[PDB]
């Protein structure tokens, strides 16, 4: 699949707003992910002990992790589809070390869309959401392909 320049513009326009507060968006996304799909928390040995949203918001380590995640995703989105190099290390670690199924990548994609919709309604109308969904679907499609090459069914 391929996004048009117009669709990429919608994606990068709202992403520019996210970048005004990377740490805050990361926390919101994780909290949404862990509350909606608790099973995903079990994959994080360093955070699986967190019991409440309050503890999650107070975790300095979780905040730092969120920044790393959004920074990596932002770098990929900014490549506008030409992300082969960026995807390699990410696919290898998540398939071989962390063992993250594609289903969980779908769950975090849902959390990202939920948070953007909540925080940036003016820059996340129907067309913008459609573009972001398309960008995330492309990301998941390419990661899934790499997973297969690496020997992980995902
Ligand atoms: C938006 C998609 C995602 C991106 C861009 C992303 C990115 C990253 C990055 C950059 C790291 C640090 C370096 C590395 O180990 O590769 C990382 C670590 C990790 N990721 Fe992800 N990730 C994503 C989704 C997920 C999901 C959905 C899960 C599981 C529910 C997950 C589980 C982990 C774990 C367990 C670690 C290691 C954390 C630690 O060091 O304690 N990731 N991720």
């Amino acid at each position: 699949m391929v996004l048009s320049e117009g669709e990429w513009q919608l994606v990068l326009h709202v992403w520019a707003k996210v970048e005004a507060d990377v740490a805050g968006h990361g926390q919101d996304i994780y909290i949404r992910l862990f509350k909606s799909h608790p099973e995903t928390l079990e994959k994080f040995d360093r955070f699986k002990h967190l019991k409440t949203e309050a503890e999650m918001k107070a975790s300095e380590d979780l905040k730092k992790q969120g920044v790393r995640v959004l920074t990596a995703l932002g770098a990929i989105l900014k490549k506008k589809g030409h992300h082969e190099a960026e995807l390699k290390p990410l696919a290898q670690s998540h398939a071989t070390k962390h063992k993250i199924p594609i289903k969980y990548l779908e769950f975090i994609s849902e959390a990202i869309i939920h948070v953007l919709h909540s925080r940036h309604p003016g820059n996340f109308g129907a067309d913008a959401q459609g573009a972001m969904n398309k960008a995330l679907e492309l990301f998941r499609k390419d990661i899934a392909a790499k997973y297969k090459e690496l020997g992980y069914q995902g």
